[PDB]
């Protein structure tokens, strides 16, 4: 394999790792429904369902979502182009992606099988996420966050805990990113929605970092903080103080992190750059957390 990595500043775990998942990439060509056996449901959501399957031409094990679409012959093939661009879409912070395709009423995008599952799933499991493993969280959300903005000029569109996938090998990597507008075209309890998107306004990074804010502070608090019914919900989020994580359980960089994630105005809440500086994230990147000992311990894995 000829790696064209160089654009990407690694460790060399990193490098091991992301060269391994694209020489597995490599035993995989054509994707066909008639090549997959469904394993077992690993979860759902509101447009799709995800299946870890066997792909039996490769043997590899992988998570297979399907998202039911029948629509015009014309625009599902402009989705099905569009969601292409994930195989240029590598990166440590970013779920690995084998391929997508159309098949009986459905799309089919095949992804890296993640053995940790979502941060939802684990925070079920652990009650609340530690800070300091939230320091991880929060770096490798701000990478991915930004390899997508300044690699493929994309946004993420859908932070939220379902969305960020871990593994026994301690990685913390983003999936369900809108890298189709198309498919965001054609497309309750708790919502992730900064005040501004719910209103209208048109999307950027900063509605990313309000939804990390508050997925930061529910795995923080071990519940949605805001708490119900839908309107009551929305005006809450749209007309009330964003909410603040507890005094005396927090450390105050954490907590002044999250209330730059949170405030309000989009103009005054912190961007991807003063995220990365932050005291919360410097403090994080130095610490010598052991996220695959504690992952694997707490759901019971490897
Ligand atoms: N690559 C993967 N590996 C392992 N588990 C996965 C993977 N992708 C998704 N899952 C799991 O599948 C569950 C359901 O996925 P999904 O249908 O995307 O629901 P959702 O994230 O709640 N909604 P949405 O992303 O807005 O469409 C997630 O909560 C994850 O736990
Ligand atoms: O559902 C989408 C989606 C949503 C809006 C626009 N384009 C695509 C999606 C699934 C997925 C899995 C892995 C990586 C990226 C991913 N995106
Ligand atoms: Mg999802």
């Amino acid at each position: 394999l000829y790696f064209q990595l160089e654009e990407l500043e690694l460790d060399e775990q990193q490098r091991k790792r992301l060269e391994a998942f694209l020489t597995q990439k490599q035993k995989v060509g054509e994707l066909k429904d008639d090549d997959f056996e469904k394993i077992s449901e690993l979860g759902a959501g509101n447009g799709g369902v995800v299946f870890k399957v066997s792909h039996k031409p490769s043997g590899l094990v992988m998570a297979r979502k399907l998202i039911h679409l029948e629509i015009k012959p014309a625009i599902r093939n402009q989705i099905i182009r569009e969601l292409q661009v994930l195989h240029e879409c590598n990166s440590p912070y970013i779920v690995g992606f084998y391929g997508a395709f159309y098949s009986d009423g459905e799309i089919s995008i095949c992804m890296e099988h993640m053995d940790g599952g979502s941060l939802d799933q684990v925070l079920k499991k652990a009650g609340r996420i530690p800070e300091q493993i939230l320091g991880k969280v929060s770096i490798a959300v701000i990478k991915g966050l930004t390899y997508l903005r300044e690699k493929h000029k994309i946004m993420h569109r859908d932070v939220k805990p379902s969305n960020i996938l871990v593994n026994s090998r301690g990685e913390i990597k983003l999936c369900d990113f809108g890298v189709s507008g198309q498919l965001i075209d054609s497309m309750g309890t708790r919502s992730y929605m900064s005040p501004e998107r719910l209103q209208g306004t048109h999307y950027s990074v900063q509605s990313d970092i309000w939804s990390m804010g508050l997925s930061l502070v529910e795995m923080a608090v071990g519940r949605y903080p805001i708490g119900m019914a839908i309107f009551e919900l929305l005006d809450y989020i749209v007309n009330e103080p964003p909410p603040k994580l507890p005094s005396g359980v927090f450390s105050l960089e954490f907590q002044d992190f999250v209330n730059k994630c949170l405030i309000k105005n989009p103009a005054e809440r912190a961007d991807l750059k003063q995220l990365m500086v932050h005291a919360f994230i410097k403090r994080s990147d130095a610490e010598e957390v052991d996220f695959a000992g504690w992952l694997c311990s707490t759901i019971g894995l490897n």
